[PDB]
């Protein structure tokens, strides 16, 4: 016996679930444009299915928010909405938890009941570069003390504090840095994902994750996710690496076997190290787990027990 | 802002609550039960209004189950009931956290909505007193490695799997060890309060608080903890020093003034210190914080916005 129950692709499809609720085939079309490459299959089996879930809880949420409030009497110090519900997604480099998100923020913000849903990666939360070089932590992007926690921790707080807006910085990822100055404003928004690899670590302090309603861990084989990362490190040539004012520049002209080669052991140094001690070990917190096959279709759902 | 809600002593009393919430005949007589002292206006008046709002999540969640089992056309793998609601409560030793969560146990078992309600300490998971000083551990009972933190992980997982029965090891108080072969054996409450200093204890691990749906930490003034402590060594020279079969009857002879510096020379070296390392950093995990003054009434209480 497990706190989860666990449901293979077969099962999941071979339900017997509620509504239609089906995709309006307008809203199939901006789906497809939120790339990599969007399996729209995967979207009406599998992604629907799991937004029309999670909805349920944040349903939930708003209602007990409002009788918790009427059995207080809706006191001055109570506040008058739901906080912020939030959601984070966890997972190794290049498994896909931007698509992931960028997908369940799109078909969340569907229901009436929470059309304003915000998502934010965690890698505006770290340290520039310059701050990177000066720890010794330039080999160590990702990894936990490469994020400015507190700043982190300060966020979050004030998003579940209910607050009028909420500032976090702002990564450039053709840059490799920090935009000096860049800000993305979050003003109360009913759901908030949290995408980033260390939204689901521990830690001695109070952790972000103490302030989530829901989580999930998108997971795969090991393997299977270094054949991901060199296929994109390949494609990165076209065009981050293509820029010469990039500083991987240099990384464009690299045929396609010596940058397999670079790709590989750029895996194994950071990224896979990072998965294996502090990634991999976040997984059995989440409240849902996704496992991906080595093609991207979801193989296997993993949910907590209500 | 925050993310708690606070309410002190006046305002939580005078607020205008949405049922006439008496207690009945018969309540109080078995709550005398309990009675060490227990003061029951603040059973009435402080308590019950808690134990309501606690019910609301509690009946919030058993609802989620039911949309969410209803959503998935119950499948075979998916759970009959939920599984048991699970809350965490901690704090400074002789904070009173038993008690509070006796009483609570005691008032949430009066819904028929989970009318059975079990109590289980951490206590009863600390090692052995012989394995104890077998690793030098004897001085720190109630720091986090006097614990079999494995074992107590299993127990929790397996109530929050939906197990028939899961079984605890018993802590005796009064000789200071665990009672070999004692068992205290849990049977899928619909409420589970898992009463312990370590119990919103972080740990790079999947802690067991992971697991709760609800928590509190029972909180006061440093110093009058302290003041608690020393007057219940006093009291104890009565009733568990008075054995002479005690390992500590040698205090019960000690006078009011040598009782005082051999208690209050175990708060600074034993349980002082684990308060401020391991316990205080917990309580801002906690979804209900319960503050108590000097004479051991609640003054404030800050809530998690919901
Ligand atoms: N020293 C050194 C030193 C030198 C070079 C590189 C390096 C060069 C080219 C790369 O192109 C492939 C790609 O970008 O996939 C990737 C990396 C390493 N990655 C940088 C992004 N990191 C994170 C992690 C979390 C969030 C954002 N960013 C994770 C590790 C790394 C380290
Ligand atoms: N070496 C040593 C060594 C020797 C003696 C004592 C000792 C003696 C008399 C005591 O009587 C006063 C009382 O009982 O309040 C209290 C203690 C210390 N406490 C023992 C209970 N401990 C825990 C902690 C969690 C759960 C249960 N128990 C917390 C620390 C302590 C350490």
């Amino acid at each position: 016996p497990s706190p989860y129950v666990e449901f293979d692709r077969r099962q999941w499809r071979a339900l017997r679930m509620s509504t239609p609720l089906a995709l309006t085939e307008e809203e199939l079309v901006g789906l497809r444009g939120l790339g990599e490459q969007i399996d729209l299959l995967e979207v009406e089996e599998v992604y629907l299915p799991l937004a029309r879930l999670i909805h349920l809880q944040v349903a939930a949420r708003q209602r007990l928010f409002a009788a918790t409030a009427e059995f207080l009497g809706e006191p001055q110090q109570n506040p008058d909405r739901p906080v912020p519900f939030i959601i984070g997604v966890a997972g190794s480099v290049a498994v896909g938890k931007s698509t992931t998100a960028r997908v369940l923020q799109a078909l969340l913000a569907r229901w009436d009941h929470h059309p304003r849903v915000d998502l934010v990666t965690t890698d505006g939360f770290l340290y520039p570069n310059a701050e990177l070089q000066r720890r010794n932590l330039m080999h160590r992007k990702g990894f936990p003390e490469s994020y400015n926690r507190r700043a982190l921790m300060r966020f979050v707080t004030s998003v579940k504090s209910g607050s009028d807006y909420a500032c976090a910085p702002v990564y450039s990822h053709l840059h490799y840095d920090i935009i000096p100055g860049a800000e993305q404003v979050v003003r109360h928004p009913d759901i908030l994902i949290l995408e980033g690899l260390n939204v689901l670590q521990t830690g001695p302090t109070l952790m972000v994750s103490d302030l989530f309603d829901f989580s999930l861990y998108v997971d795969a084989r090991i393997e299977d996710i270094e054949q991901w990362y060199v296929s994109r490190f390949l494609a990165m040539r076209t065009t981050a690496f293509a820029d010469p004012e990039s500083h991987f520049h240099h990384y464009a002209a690299f045929s396609d076997s010596q940058a397999v080669v670079a790709a590989r052991e750029i895996w194994r140094t950071i990224n896979r190290p990072n998965l294996v001690e502090n990634i991999l070990p976040t997984r059995p917190r989440a409240t849902l787990v996704l496992r991906k096959d080595a093609d991207h279709s979801i193989n296997r759902l993993r949910l907590r027990k209500l």
